[PDB]
């Protein structure tokens, strides 16, 4: 039908002066047509104590006073390399208040999203490369759903492939009120995580969507090779079933 | 992930991708008339017609790979008196399903009696027949191998207005939902827990059915779209809207 | 292949993904009123308004990588007399473009005079002004850096009916096309050979503009969608419909 | 908008008894979830003098008496292996009259599509593995647009990769009246070919879409790993610009 508001963007390539991206922290574009979320040295080696994010310029309308909530899909391809086989801390796809910025000291385990481990409102999927078991991480690389806290509401084990290009697929289904992620490498296993959450209880009506990454003492390239996003809001739709 | 999607926003005479049974015709004002109408727009009694999409739908493969699906249609039910009958149904059947003998009126072109082919239907039931187990108002109903609905919702049907019907089958949570709506009115919604891979064969046809009996109405379809995704039941459904 | 797509089928007050300039407002009956209307639905003279999508559009990258694009909008132009003015335009500008001084009436909110910002527009011109080079009937026109159209087609505009406008830029063949249509009427169509990567900057905003002067009309937008694909000019465009 | 007829199918996997595919000649499904268009021996070696095709079951509506023509996209992934480095004869995506069958003696250079080299109406894109310069092939592997004749209207050189999975992307744009193909391997060059042709001059109003392959004296696996098709027809659209 014809009763739907929608936003779609796709980057298969990033250049210098990517005017439709807001870059925060150490994030740069247009090195080999990639988005580097964390600082990489002149020789290609990642740096510690780094944090960076890229947000799409247009705000996204995610719910309305009718309790009608947008459905959305995000897809990105990433390259995490750690030459020392000591990677940290990971990549996140997030949804935030529109004027959200990098919280003070959100390097390392806090992934550029949270100021502490329990100002800004965050819903994220984490690709978490480093287990911090003292803040509820399982004791392995994992994907997680983060609702207003780095202490994931749900996690699944993630067999991350040092130096391989992987794909993350984020799905919000507003019929089911379910946030899900699938992370995969070619000719390898997929990891998946789901969590039931109505975003009209959690986020503002208007948000920005972004990618965030951090390093700490340990470090990794947090390289994004492509990023696509689609959001659909049908204002005259039944808000729940 | 195997997929089928079709969309009719216009019908023509000789619609080669539809199987028309009974009194069904396509092309009059670009519409599908499931039941007999006179040249003047007068609907006839004792009429039954169905339209099936020509292509069979792969509705399950294994315990891991099953099909989520969605159907939408827009309809115009009109009678010259206060007493329209008998209604419109969206159905999934065995691929070689035909109209059962005497299935006019209350049996909606789907069932030989009120308790052969395997039928799962969502019924837009305009006429309450209390002796075959209808509630005593017009209703939307989920029918699993029987005209006696497993679950119904009251339907405030508007004689002579264009309505929208939206059917959702979630193969992960095992839930069949229907929403029916007119402009500026609250929707009717019904949901029922049913694993369709235990009821239906591997291959199905999907269709629209409609009937009149003693009482009569136009059973005019203005549009009909359908999407089926045969996929892992470990991965979450992407919403359509 | 970088892509942007948006679709408005409904506008709200505080549409954060639109930049409103001049007299433009959003939300009255879920519509975008580009020019001033009274509470009773009476359009005012000497009015000008534009809506720009918040996100900038990457319209070329290199001699190999350039953007094909498509825009559709639906509009209601209504006056109480036989004499509506001055019309609606779809435009591409430099990203920080604002309404030029005195651009009401015949200049359509796009141009300071009839021969600053870089403007490329498709004009739905409701009022023939022969001294700034309009033909002597209502027309659709392609405007490249000038209100004096490079090419026009006669437009049989229907006061008080909902029209559809469809703009296509083919970056391979270097051709800017517009089609305007009402239900049950023949379309008006105009095409013009122009390499937009020689006229426009690398980054643009896209927008709708409208004006009234001495004579007046409603400049109501009911929907607006846009797709831009920045891709190799060795590969063929995929049509939208 | 809401004025479009559409058909979409996607196969990422083929099983035995693929009821929505018509198989012709030597074509089989459900060996390693693949479609084998030509005969492969029990040990995995391709056979000579083989021809086979797979057609989608639902007919596709490609034009109307208004001269409105469908736009369409087809994508497939294929594996051509010849252990002897002597491959023939190739794969084609085609569009035919609905009841089209394999012409007598269409093995080898005739690709399962034509009865001779100058009953059925064919438009095809060929992935031609074997140069027959006496019927106008260039003297290398090439992609070709075939309008009612194996003597390609347009060809481009194709650097085919023995034993690699490749992707073919077929585009018909009805705005441009242009049939195009792109053929690619991962981390390798793309080959592209285009030809201007209005299909309402060439095909029936209703068609089937298919894949065809042949071997001759020389042979290759003609393995299809995935196949997707989308066709859109907007009946109230301007038929040409
Ligand atoms: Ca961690
Ligand atoms: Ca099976
Ligand atoms: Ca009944
Ligand atoms: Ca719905
Ligand atoms: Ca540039
Ligand atoms: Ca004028
Ligand atoms: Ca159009
Ligand atoms: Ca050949
Ligand atoms: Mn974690
Ligand atoms: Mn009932
Ligand atoms: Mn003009
Ligand atoms: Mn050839
Ligand atoms: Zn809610
Ligand atoms: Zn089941
Ligand atoms: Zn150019
Ligand atoms: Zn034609």
């Amino acid at each position: 039908t014809h009763e739907t508001n929608a936003l779609h963007f796709m980057f298969n390539q990033f250049s210098k002066d990517q005017k439709d991206l807001i870059l925060q922290g150490d994030a740069t574009t247009g090195t080999d047509g990639n988005l580097e979320l964390t600082r990489v040295s002149s020789n290609g080696s990642p740096q510690g104590s780094s944090v960076g994010r890229a947000l799409f310029y247009a705000p996204v309308h995610i719910w309305e006073s009718s309790a009608v909530v947008a459905s959305f899909e995000a897809t990105f391809t990433f390259l995490i390399k750690s030459p020392d086989s000591h990677p940290a801390d990971g990549i996140a796809f997030f949804i935030s208040n529109i004027d959200s910025s990098i919280p003070s000291g959100s390097t390392g385990r806090l992934l550029g999203l949270f100021p502490d481990a329990n100002a800004d409102t965050i819903v994220a999927v984490e690709l978490d490369t480093y287990p911090n078991t003292d803040i509820g991480d399982p004791s392995y690389p994992h994907i997680g759903i983060d609702i207003k806290s780095v202490r994931s509401k749900k996690t699944a084990k993630w067999n991350m492939q040092n130096g391989k290009v992987g794909t993350a697929h984020i799905i919000y289904n507003s019929v089911d009120k379910r946030l899900s992620a699938v992370v995969s490498y070619p000719n390898a296993d997929s990891a998946t995580v789901s969590y039931d959450v109505d975003l009209d209880n959690v986020l503002p009506e208007w948000v920005r969507v972004g990618l965030s990454a951090s390093t700490g003492l340990y470090k990794e390239t947090n390289t994004i090779l492509s990023w696509s996003f689609t959001s659909k809001l049908k204002s005259n739709e039944i808000p729940d079933i």
